């Protein structure tokens, strides 16, 4: 229709789900989550700390949470592989648990009769998809995509815009970013990441990414000319990407300028966006670009070395490309 | 007397590090199945509430290492299989919040510990709250609980109260600094829906039995208290807000004055009193369980009065934890 | 009715973004001697709390514009001067706290201005409350307040609880959002000191002058509530914990039927009724005075109870002052 | 005796005063702010929500507020020339206002009687220095002098390291700051910078900054080689630079560690730090460095293009750089 199920009813499940209900031509069929009953996710999904109430009537019923009169089926499978995709007619799966990202994993949601999978999170066999950047180069023999990850969809239209039209030599880049679900509320036990174990909301902390790489993978002719570093900070939504390129054509800031705003407002309309307002975090809290590009606080040190800035919304800018992947790989 | 740490939390940590300044304690041992030494040092050395541990840590293939102190770490989901017996502990504190009932508690006894604390309240094990029924312990009681911070808070100002003016009933609010179980962005607590929503950007209901449980380690007060608390986004530090209905009329006055004789005399390092203009950040690190705040409490009339009390809900509390385990040895 | 805005902070903001979709208003002209008319715009644009305004905004040398409607800027530190009379204005909207009594506010209308509304308290002006009181008012008061945004809360629920079972006495504690007149970082504020501490990182004890007011707007309880508050470090939304003697028993299932039938009828879009596992951001934006928590309140015995209500400390009250405004052309 | 006297009873001023108490050589004659009293001015000594209580005995009398048996006389003179800095027999004034931070203005303290003048701020005219980087260059005639900033602290020993080791081509900086005094807690007017007028914790906000420029003024071989730009985010206290750094000569990411490392436990030993541990920013908190490079946070992409990573206290390694200078202009 295109019609869709959502595995995982975290955060970027359930703004998937927002957004989607407003395609009209998505159709959002079911949901599963094991650690969340009916009553529970329908709760979840009316009332959001960051992005408001639903704008919508929500309800339940024994099996189905229920939105403006759309019934979505809701199942509890720790195991996708059991999940009723074929008989429910679900054309794309869309994993949000950040568990099943993998081929031979996300496969499951296609053994369970789903016919393609979009991972919403990087992976280290499925194909890289970023809208604006290489959705193009998706073929319909793909079943399993990645969408990604919202630092790299931030990252990667920029990167693209620049390189285009001054060429990157290389770029190091830092992400100031808001703090995540993988965080903890008062330090304590993370032992895969012991800086992410300590307490959220009173800390910056550093942490390793790999979203700058991977801008290699969408970009191919970047491939090992970035990388990057991030610092988590005590905001709840909404980030920033702070990358210092070195250039292969001098340039002015001005120039640069002029070539992202006319890219904003062109080819990467709705994905890149511009703006020369003095803007901090909140002003993009439920922005559906994949990234604004703040022309007031970038900074130039000479004519092949300049440090840009560009927010995202990292919530509801990437939720929205995993809307918009789903469509496109609908349609192609 | 020679103890044991199950769980490395909030409560673990701070305990450890209280014990290790008292004279009178050794900590043999400590049960975490999460951690790993090395990370086990570094939860220990680093903390963003109460600053850089001042001592040299470190650790080895069986241990961690402070000043010079090898306390040897176990990894056993099972306390009955831990090596209490053969390590001489005395005392068993377990901060897991999981074996908090006498006959799950019994697994430290069956691993060979002589005694138990359990560092929250219990349904079954009998709790006691320094300077207000510790004196009700006896030695007989191999398994016992210190109740919980608010507990802690609200009992010792309770019976000061109580026993002056007659407290006829009570409803008590405490405004909260978060915690553990909450979570850094809406997500997934379906036990407890409210506590699921972002910790930091949020005011958030929540139920507590902390002003019920003053009923059981004093029993004059069963039934005449409840209350509620507020979670806020700071990361420590907490405050009771106490309505309470008096049996005997008095003035706001005459309970400044039996609260600080109190907390001057009989309840001394327990219950504490200020005038100053403070506020939660000031009682970071403190060791009272409850701190009178004077000019905070207002007074309707003669038998019905607001009193506000603050605590460090992790410091206070994890002092007390070891001033019972010390009281139950000289017992 | 032609209106004016003294003032251009948070209050005097959001007033004019809801005065700007009411059909009746028409807002004329702002001052603020601080901002320019370019900053106003930014100012006015752009919200941390309540996100950008969903209309077009821009500006020229005499004006700000939103969607096409041209809004004249002044600049007077003293209001006297004012161009009210040659503006055609009916009111004007005074929410600097600065001209906050009647010999002061008295300014507006020598400048010309018909009336004045006085988004704060006031010892001199008469004070209005929608759903509690506003029936008083009479069409020969030039000069009036709409009282503050924590008595907007209280009162009507109040009014509710009294009407029914009689309110004896009654303490209130709100658990308040931080506000402007606090410091991000420990500084100078000689008039509260406690206010001056780092505002978000810290609980901050604070004295409130709101559950008296209710007295002045529901003379029946005069002298028979009090209270305190706590500012806490969310951004905005705040909530009251009122804990009443009743002078009839009740069931707490009674006061939830009484409450819920008041808010579904006759202070419809004033008091508000949710048993919903609410937290303080799901009332972020939402225009009622009082959202009754049913959930989270809690009855010890047949005549006292601990009440619990929420209120948007920026949005509802400012819904309320536009409201008030137009009550009073209407009159 | 040192004696001095210190202007402005804000953070930093309330801090180097718990510092200079503590220094055996400095003896604090006396204070001055004008927007606070006697008995308050104990009161924001005692307490401190980011620092704790003063470990020690705060009272006050009439003219005077007394810790542990000091007495420091108080005064609320708005202009500084009013001060009685002559028959107070004041050595040095530390002018912590932010407000008297040019040779003019701070003029008023030698017209008031003292000897000399400490800035705890950048100045466009006073003579700025940096303990570890050019306080040797500092002569007994200047009288009026400026500590720079924090910011600026941090960044100059490290950036001396670096250019002394490797030659630093150009460099481009970030700092991720804690909030400060001038910010608000919620959106309000702050007309000569608007980001920094919105909610303080609830954003992240850009904001401009001179002080990777000024490094150029306390290493000249550096003028024009380093710029960078802020971000102001929710923290109480407690900063870090982001310093990406083009070299002259390759090298890795090895010996860039050694290098730091021997220069923090050698000539920069106090004010240069160095750690290899899972930091976060509170672990810094009450730290005296200036600087405590972050080796595990820093990343290489290529043999002349890094990354590194430093924190700092911003309040209190600075309060402690501003008595180690005050004492060194009296020892000179
Ligand atoms: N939040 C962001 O800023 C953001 C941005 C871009 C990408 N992502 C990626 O999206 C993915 C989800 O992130 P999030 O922030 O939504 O996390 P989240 O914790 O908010 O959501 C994850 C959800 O998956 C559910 N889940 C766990 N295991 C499951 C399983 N076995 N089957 C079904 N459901 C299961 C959990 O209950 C949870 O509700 C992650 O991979 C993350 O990296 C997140
Ligand atoms: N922190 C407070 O404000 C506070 C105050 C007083 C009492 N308490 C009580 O103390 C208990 C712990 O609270 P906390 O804040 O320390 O939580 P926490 O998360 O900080 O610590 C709990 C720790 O126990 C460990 N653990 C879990 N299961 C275990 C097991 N099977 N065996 C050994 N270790 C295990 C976990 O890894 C975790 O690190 C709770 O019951 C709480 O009610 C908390
Ligand atoms: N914000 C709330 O939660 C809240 C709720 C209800 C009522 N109020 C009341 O409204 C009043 C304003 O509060 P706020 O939060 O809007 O403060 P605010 O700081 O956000 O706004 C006050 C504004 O008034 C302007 N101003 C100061 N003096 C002026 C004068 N001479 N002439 C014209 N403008 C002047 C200032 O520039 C400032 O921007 C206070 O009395 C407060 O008690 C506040
Ligand atoms: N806080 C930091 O992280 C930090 C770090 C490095 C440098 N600095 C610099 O130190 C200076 C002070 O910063 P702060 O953070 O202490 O600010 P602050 O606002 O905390 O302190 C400034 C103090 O000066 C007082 N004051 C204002 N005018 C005065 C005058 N006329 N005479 C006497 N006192 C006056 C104020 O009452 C206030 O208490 C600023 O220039 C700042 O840039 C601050
Ligand atoms: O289950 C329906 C939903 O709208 C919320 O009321 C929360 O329980
Ligand atoms: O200084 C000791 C510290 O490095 C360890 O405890 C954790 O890494
Ligand atoms: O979009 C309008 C905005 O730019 C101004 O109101 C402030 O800069
Ligand atoms: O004025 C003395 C000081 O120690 C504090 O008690 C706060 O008033
Ligand atoms: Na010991
Ligand atoms: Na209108």
């Amino acid at each position: 229709m295109v019609r869709v199920a959502i595995n995982g009813f975290g955060r970027i499940g359930r703004l998937v789900m927002r957004i989607a209900l407003s395609r009209p031509n998505v159709e959002v069929v079911a949901l599963n989550d094991p650690f969340i009953t009916n009553d529970y996710a329908a709760y979840m999904f009316k009332y959001d700390s960051t992005h408001g109430r639903y704008a919508g009537e929500v309800s339940h019923d024994d099996k189905h949470i229920i939105v403006d009169g759309k019934k979505i089926a809701t199942y509890q499978e720790r195991d996708p592989a059991n999940l009723p995709w074929g008989s429910s007619n679900v054309d794309i799966a869309i994993d949000s648990t950040g568990v099943f990202k993998e081929l031979d994993t996300a496969q499951k949601h296609i053994d369970a009769g789903a016919k393609k999978v979009v991972i919403t999170a990087p992976s280290s066999t499925a194909p890289m998809f970023v809208m604006g950047v290489n959705e193009e180069k998706y073929t319909s023999d793909l079943k399993i995509v990645s969408n990604a990850s919202c630092t790299t969809n931030c990252l990667a239209p920029l990167a693209k815009v620049i390189n285009d039209a001054f060429g990157i030599e290389e770029g190091l880049m830092t992400t100031v970013h808001s703090l995540t679900a993988t965080q903890k509320t008062v330090d304590g036990p993370s032992h895969k990441d012991w800086r992410g174990g300590r307490t959220a909301s009173g800390n910056i902390i550093p942490s390793s990414t790999g979203a700058a790489k991977a801008v290699g993978k969408v970009l191919p002719e970047l491939q090992g000319k970035l990388t990057g570093m991030a610092f988590r900070v005590p905001t709840v939504d909404v980030s920033v990407v702070d990358l210092t390129v070195k250039l292969n054509k001098e340039t002015t800031y001005d120039e640069i300028k002029k070539v992202v705003k006319a890219a904003a407002e062109g080819k990467l309309k709705g994905v890149l966006g511009y703006t020369e307002d003095a803007v901090v975090s909140s002003d993009f809290l439920g922005d559906s670009h994949s990234s604004i590009f703040d022309a007031s606080a970038g900074i130039q040190l000479s004519p092949k070395f300049v440090k840009l800035v560009s927010w995202y919304d990292n919530e509801y800018g990437y939720s929205t490309r995993v809307v918009d992947l789903v469509e496109h790989v609908a349609k192609a």
